[PDB]
């Protein structure tokens, strides 16, 4: 029976998981006074604010400014951590028209929401509050993390595929699984085939992995 390995940001017990990246947090230096809307694309920008600004009056201010999110999970994370979540309807770009928006963002270019905002004529500023960065692993750490031969490897984002290939040979006998086509097409650019989950969820990745074990 083939071993199933997650290459992802969080441990999925009891499955072997390779966590090869780490988040680095940067304090928000900007005065948020000019802004009446915040926008987030990742929960990691929320966690960054919570940590670098814990108990600060700056955090209270930020928790008081109506916050918009692009996905439900990010909205729930904001909601769960005492931010003021804006009314988003029973398509958020219209709600942002005539607003001064602060985008709390990753250092790396992923969705380039900045271009999308600029294209919609939204008055916005961006502040980098986190970076998803490759771990510096010791030799010993690497040997412990090397998958067994014939492993099925689940890649949940490009950053994870990239980090894996930085450290480990992709053996012909491994089978790659991609959460969605952006991951899969990155792997294919690297010469690596993979099967893609039927929906881009962790649950669908495991169904696929188990069908192959």
């Amino acid at each position: 029976m083939r071993e199933i390995v997650w290459v992802h940001s969080q441990r999925i017990a009891p499955y072997k998981t390779l966590i090869l990246n780490e988040f680095c947090y940067y304090p928000l230096e900007l005065d948020p006074t000019p802004f009446n809307a915040l926008i987030f694309t990742s929960k990691n920008a929320v966690f960054s604010l919570l940590e670098t600004l814990k108990n600060s009056p700056k955090l209270k201010m930020l928790q008081n400014i109506p916050a918009y999110a692009l996905s439900e999970p990010t909205a729930k994370t904001l909601q769960d951590h005492h931010f003021k979540v804006a009314f988003m309807g029973e398509e958020i770009f219209p709600l942002l028209e005539k607003k001064s928006v602060l985008y709390l963002r990753a250092k790396e270019i992923v969705s380039s929401l900045d271009t999308i905002l600029l294209e919609h004529g939204i008055d916005f500023k961006q502040a980098v509050v986190y970076e998803n960065k490759l771990k510096h692993l010791t030799l010993s750490e690497q040997n412990a993390l090397k998958p067994k031969e014939k492993s099925i490897l689940i890649f949940t984002a490009i950053s994870h595929a990239k980090a894996f290939l930085h450290y480990f040979e992709f053996l012909e006998n491994y089978t790659a699984i991609s959460i969605g086509n952006t991951t899969a097409l990155y792997l294919q650019e690297q010469g690596i085939p993979s099967y893609i989950a039927k929906k881009p969820s962790l649950e669908a990745c495991l169904e696929l992995a188990l069908s192959l074990r």
